[PDB]
């Protein structure tokens, strides 16, 4: 048969910042880069204790849009949180609450029909 799905980005490796491949370390940079020129950690302490980050991506394009600042945002919201996390059961949970989100069909074909995540990795921010 064909290949089987295989993940674009590691976010589990994205998460723990430290052994990454060139794109994922790419995309990490930008997230910092968003994280700090959104303010994002104050306000980041509005949202709540238990992560949902599936919640919290669906919500960024309840407006029926996503571009990839949005896409920063949820990315460094969710590093936030497992920075903050103090078990390896919640940090697991984060990092597949990502991938279910990027998994839905309408925010996989709009990272395919935008460029993909070497477009994010290219931006001039």
């Amino acid at each position: 048969g064909p290949l089987g799905s295989m993940t674009n980005i590691n976010f589990s490796a994205l998460l723990r910042g430290e052994r990454m491949c060139p794109l994922t370390r790419e995309i990490h940079s930008q997230m910092l880069i968003v994280t700090k020129s959104y303010s994002l950690v104050e306000t980041f302490r509005a949202f709540p204790r238990l992560p949902n980050i599936l919640e919290i991506g669906n919500n960024i394009v309840s407006d029926g849009n996503l571009n990839w600042g949005r896409i920063l945002i949820l990315l460094g919201i969710s590093q936030l949180y497992f920075t903050k996390s103090e078990s390896e059961s919640e940090r697991t949970q984060i990092t597949e609450q990502l991938e279910r989100f990027f998994r839905q069909d309408a925010i996989s074909n709009w990272i395919a029909s935008n460029g993909g995540w070497v477009t994010c990795a290219s931006l001039d921010l």
